[PDB]
């Protein structure tokens, strides 16, 4: 359905917040427990994503993205937003 952004892309966007970290299982997956693992409630990461998209150029989906509980959701969010943007 979409193939604009990539999983590795969301990774970098999330590293900007925490570059250094000796606690991450990046040898199999990082979505099964990314938002739940760290303390990133939908109320904290909300504004964080609001600015993260300011550079993307795509629309401003703060509602659906604001209530993002899982990490993989954020990726599929900006992705579909870019496809429709064009």
């Amino acid at each position: 359905m979409a193939t604009l952004l990539t999983t590795d892309d969301l990774r970098r966007a999330l590293v900007e917040c925490a570059g250094e970290t000796d606690g991450t299982d990046l040898s199999g997956d990082f979505l099964d427990l990314r938002f739940e693992d760290i303390g990133y409630d939908s109320l904290a990461l909300m504004e964080t994503a609001a600015r993260l998209e300011s550079r993307y150029g795509v629309s401003i989906p703060d509602d659906v993205a604001g209530r993002v509980d899982t990490p993989r959701e954020l990726l599929d969010l900006i992705n579909g937003a870019l496809a429709e943007a064009a």
